[PDB]
DNA sequence: GTCAAAAGTTGCGAAGCAAC
């Protein structure tokens, strides 16, 4: 069959043969049912060319009897041109064979009898022919595989992920906290080489269209394609479609002595023809297509499997909540994208970007830290401008075009829309292709639609919507209509009169902006501008929208799903702050706010970190030297963060915004020192950016003074800079060369000998390694530690409680999982070097590895809840193969083998339960429940609603949160826990594993006389723990549905979700709800105790 | 120990350790 197709190729398609052996013949088949149009084809970059010539080849061709009306004459031109590119990297990847086999003698060796297409790097040798004395590629495979590479380099790019600092903390191996300003922004813009060989070995697979043999080495299924992944790349490195730059860490601190690939493909013209259909090849040769635009109603196809876990499938409600996702259709917004247009790309990035940058009138770390954010922006305006392109030539008017956008169900299960800037990730992106559209009267006033119309405009213009009524901040927004921003009203509808601008268009808007700018802002001032001339106010038509938010999201979720104590008043208050109101039928937020509690979570925190500083202050009252490194830290966050303030008498202020990012990563299962390093990076920015002021402080006037050349503003006079600059330099210097320390469970001041001081240098002040460090001890020590407290505090011990257990029973589980799935391999290894048709080198077989993996199933390695399913532990990692796969015919490019397995998770388990039991099954229930709101655009923990649609859109949102509040992602996990701890045996766990679990199920001390027999009678012990939560859980949430509940959790329009609970408990304070609410909870408790018989 | 996906390069010589 196989063999039929490609005779030709060297050696023997049988395993058992003594000569050589084509490996590529053993390890895939055809399937029965073509995937590829070039299988088969003896010059496939001939062919697929001649397709590309004219709409007529292309239909042909493809068997179809219309052709994307994007593929015309100037695009057809591009892809002619690109096709003779093709032709160039098919020449560099011979000569590269050439030189490959001429070295060294492998050509002779390999004709000889050496078998060098096992080497992992010769496994290329598989897809060559015997040619005269040498070799040559098999031109089908070769030219396929190219074709593979052009399309790969015309949209990899827009199919990255994004890299975080987390990330590059995890390539670069330097601690998160103190990453060098700009690395984050150099990594995230190009690709590791893993990143690079893995998404282009997977286009080369699927384009030559063939399937794995379930019995052949992974060594070669997965190799040979990734060997000819590698050799493309260097193509493309040598043809300069690629520029590799090897990044020398040493350079930034000498210990470590990783030097770091990066891989970043040239750019073509933001004008190139190409850009309107950059799909052509692979709509040409995929039966299937994966990269393509979705209009009218060609629907995205259902993903069977949870992105990057192919063990997990995805269950039918979530599949249901996919398709539904997918069937939305978006539409853009003409005017918005004549505005954008209008501005121009130049004028965009200087109204939301860094503008044109001066790398001399501003500090050098603080323009990398721009330069960053030019980018992001740029690529979003370039990339709908593509979208633009090709959705013009649909039809006469664009926004009558129709489109879809695949979605898939991630790790904890959230609906992610697929690329990289798209209405759900990119806000630029988000204000001109919208699903959200409405025909509203605003020809009077005092109608409902009017309302609505004004919700949206304020809620995008940065009014607190949910904090006040409808009624407050309809007044709110006209005082801002008519006031600050009513000359940025004025141009917009000249605008929209005339479709000009005028020359100070950004000036105009920033000015009337202020804070308030936005693209979400730009889409109010342009649909109010709109309004404004509208000929027919009757019937206007606008996608503008309200999203319905979720408030402290996470947080609230996480306290109502795992609190598995009797009910508190405590909780009773903080609860509320998140939308769930006891006793107070069809009680909104908007009222909450406004008449009973204006401190949301984000406050009450804040407000319970002041008071556990307070105490700090007092158990070192008499430590002048202890106050004074407070003072210090306090008065340098200060001068820099907004929500810290400090009165003339010394009086501190915090505003919610310092906890805001603490208490959600908090959630996120969070250490207390990346908190810390956070909270200095913020500092640190704004530093850094001060720098930059100074610079054209003094550009503007040679003799202004340093102290009112950095603090000229944010004083009165000059005397009152002077003493601002004396707080900094002072500041800086106690909190660099002093830093706390814990030394017998009492907090001591260190000197750290590497203080920092001189006469500073605005153009190049750069707060070191070291002393990023020193800023961070104080910080953690003396702000973060407090916050803790705090936030403990508000969530409450018992959530604390919860999640630890939580968090011990997961990494239990996956450090067996991971060990034991290392031992079955060691274990079928040790056993395929005793068959002589097996090399080492050669890995498992695809089946070898199903079966180690089911092997598993009696430990429970998956959660379900009944309606999604987690794998805590799935991932893909080098480790577990601890061997090179492939690398490129120079002997470099050499990547490691990654196998899909089980790996520690660490506090992984917090984050994959609180988000998916919460959020995730929330919005996978909206998109679902019965009545499922429609034309909508939801972004996880808030959900984009059409003005029409408002109110009952909001309302089943908060009937969504309800739902997945009757979740038990404890019991859940129980469950999994319990069926694991009677299959487990931690005798056969490596030294290494026990270890890590004794860490989790014993204290300190317990640990190294820890025998087997311990820690196994310890990890019994967080199952009965686990138990006992899920039924108090269990319990409560029974209780709180008998009671009358209000919930508006999903903010901003007023629509509250009424459960309808009989028992009344209106009139009654938090106390004597918890009362009756415990009185119920002990009733349960009886009898579904004895008496469930 | 923040989730969303992983994660160093290269000579010698043909695997996998040493040097950076």
């Amino acid at each position: 069959g196989i063999d039929a197709v490609y005779p030709s190729l060297v050696g023997t398609a049988d395993s058992k043969a003594e000569g050589i052996k084509n490996y590529f013949k053993l390890s895939f088949t055809l399937p029965e049912e073509q995937k590829s149009r070039t299988v088969g084809s003896e010059a496939p970059l001939k062919d697929v060319a001649q397709a590309l010539s004219s709409r007529a080849r292309y239909e042909l061709f493809t068997e179809k009897e219309t052709a994307n009306p994007a593929f015309n004459g100037e695009v057809i031109k591009r892809y002619k041109e690109l096709m003779e590119h093709g032709e160039g990297i098919a020449d560099i990847l011979r000569s590269r064979l050439a030189k490959f086999l001429n070295t060294k003698d492998v050509g002779k060796r390999f004709a000889q009898g050496t078998e060098a297409n096992r080497w992992v790097g010769g496994k290329l040798l598989n897809i060559v022919e015997q040619d005269g004395d040498t070799f040559k590629y098999n031109e089908q495979l070769l030219q396929t595989a190219v074709l593979a590479g052009l399309q790969w380099r015309l949209t990899a790019t827009s199919n990255t992920a994004i890299k975080d600092a987390k990330d590059v903390a995890a390539i670069t191996g330097i601690d998160q906290a103190l990453l060098p300003e700009g690395l984050v922004e150099q990594f995230d813009t190009g690709m590791t080489l893993t990143e690079a060989v893995s998404s282009l070995a997977q286009k080369i697979e699927s384009y030559w269209g063939l399937s794995r043999n379930p019995n052949a080495p992974l060594g070669y299924t997965k190799g040979i394609p990734t060997a000819m992944a590698a050799e493309i790349l260097a193509a493309f490195v040598e043809s300069t479609d690629v520029v590799e730059n090897i990044v020398d860490m040493s350079e930034i601190d000498p210990d470590n002595k990783k030097t770091i690939g990066l891989y970043t493909i040239t750019e073509l013209d933001s004008f190139d023809p190409i850009n309107s259909f950059p799909t052509a090849i692979e709509e040409a040769v995929l039966v299937n297509p994966t990269e393509k635009m979705f209009f009218g109603d060609d629907i995205p196809p259902v993903a069977n499997t949870q992105l990057r876990n192919p063990a997990v499938r995805n269950t039918p409600e979530q599949k249901a909540a996919l398709k539904a996702e997918q069937a939305t259709e978006f539409y853009v917004h003409t005017p918005m994208v004549q505005f954008y247009e209008t501005l121009g790309k130049d004028r965009i990035l200087e109204l939301m970007g860094a503008g044109t940058l001066n790398k001399e009138l501003l500090n050098d770390n603080h323009a990398k830290s721009l330069e960053g954010k030019n980018r992001s922006v740029e690529d979003s305006y370039n990339q709908l401008f593509s979208v633009i392109e090709q959705v013009r030539a649909q039809s006469e008017d664009i926004s009558t075009v129709p489109i879809h956008y695949a979605y898939n169900m991630t790790r904890v299960g959230r609906m992610q829309m697929l690329g990289k800037y798209n209405p759900q990730s990119a806000k630029l992106v988000r204000e001109a292709i919208l699903p959200t559209k409405a025909t509203l009267d605003l020809s009077n006033q005092n109608n409902e639609d009017f309302s609505a119309f004004q919700l949206g405009l304020a809620q995008a213009l940065d009014i607190k919507v949910h904090t006040m009524t409808r009624e407050v901040m309809s007044d709110e927004l006209t005082k801002l209509l008519e006031g600050n921003l009513k000359p940025a009203i004025d141009m917009m509808v000249e605008f929209n009169t005339t479709g000009s601008l005028p020359e100070n268009a950004v000036d105009v808007l920033n000015t009337a902006l202020g804070d308030r700018k936005s693209f979400v802002a730009l889409m109010a001032l342009m649909e109010y501008s709109r309004y404004l001339v509208a000929e027919d106010k009757s019937a206007f038509v606008t996608p503008l929208y309200v999203e319905a938010d979720g408030v402290t999201n996470g947080p609230i979720n996480a306290m109502m799903l795992m609190t598995g104590g009797l009910f508190t008043p405590d909780w009773i208050r903080n609860i509320a702050k998140g939308g769930l109101f006891i006793g107070s039928p069809n009680k909104t937020m908007n009222e909450h706010r406004s008449t009973a509690d204006n401190n949301d979570l984000y406050q009450a925190s804040t407000n319970a970190l002041m008071e556990s500083l307070g105490k700090l202050r007092s158990n070192y009252a008499s430590n002048m030297p202890i106050q004074s490194q407070i003072d210090s830290l306090l008065s340098l966050m200060d001068l820099f963060l907004p929500d810290i303030n400090l009165g003339e008498n010394g009086a501190l202020e915090l505003k919610r915004g310092i906890a805001k990012n603490p208490l959600t990563i908090t959630i996120y299962g969070s250490g207390a020192r990346g908190i810390a390093g956070k909270l200095v990076s913020s500092v640190t920015d704004a530093i850094y950016e001060r720098m930059s002021d100074v610079l054209k402080a003094r550009a503007k006037d040679p003799n202004i003074s340093a102290a009112m050349a950095m603090f000229g503003k944010q004083a009165a006079s000059e005397a009152h800079a002077e003493e601002l600059l004396a707080r900094f330099l002072k500041d800086m210097e106690t909190l660099t060369s002093t830093v706390p320390v814990k030394r017998k469970g009492v907090l001591e001041l260190q000197s750290t000998g590497t203080g920092a001081k001189g006469k500073i240098n605005p153009k190049t002040y750069t707060i070191k390694g070291e002393q990023l460090k020193a800023l961070q001890e104080n910080m953690l020590h003396f702000f973060v530690e407090p916050l803790r407290n705090g936030i403990t505090q508000t969530v409450g011990e018992s959530l604390v409680y919860s999640t630890e257990q939580l968090q011990k029973a997961t990494q239990i589980q996956s450090v067996v999982l991971e060990d034991m799935f290392k031992q079955r391999v060691q274990e079928k290894l040790a056993e395929k070097a005793k068959d002589p048709t097996w090399k080492k080198g050669d890995f498992l077989t695809q089946k070898e590895l199903n079966d180690i993996q089911a092997s598993l199933n009696n430990l429970a390695p998956m959660i379900e809840t009944g309606s999604q399913t987690f794998y805590i532990a799935g991932s893909e990692n080098a480790e577990v193969a601890n061997q090179v796969l492939a690398t490129n015919l120079d002997d470099r490019m050499r990547v490691p083998m990654s196998i899909y397995a089980p790996a520690q998770a660490g506090v992984a388990g917090i984050p994959f339960m609180t988000i998916g039991t919460g959020d995730g099954m929330m919005m996978q229930t909206l998109s679902t429940m019965k009545g499922a709101p429609k034309n909508t655009l939801k972004i996880f923990d808030g959900m984009n609603i059409g003005l029409n649609d408002i109110t009952d859109a909001s309302r089943k949102a908060n009937e969504a949160v309800y739902t997945s509040w009757q979740g038990n992602p404890i019991k859940n996990v129980y469950e999994s826990y319990a069926k694991f701890m009677k299959n487990v045996d931690f005798s056969k766990l490596s030294p290494e594993a026990l270890e890590a679990i004794g860490k989790s199920a014993l204290e300190y001390d317990q640990r190294e006389n820890a025998t087997v027999d311990d820690i196994a009678n310890a990890a019994s012990l967080i199952e009965r723990n686990l138990r006992n939560i899920a039924l108090g859980v269990d319990i409560r949430h029974k209780v709180l549905d008998k009671v009358n509940l209000s919930i508006d959790q999903m903010a901003a329009v007023g629509a509250p979700y009424q459960n309808n609970g009989k028992i009344d408990l209106s009139n009654m304070t938090p106390e004597q709800q918890a009362d009756e609410l415990n009185k119920l909870f002990r009733e349960e408790l009886e009898a579904r105790k004895q008496k469930v018989a």
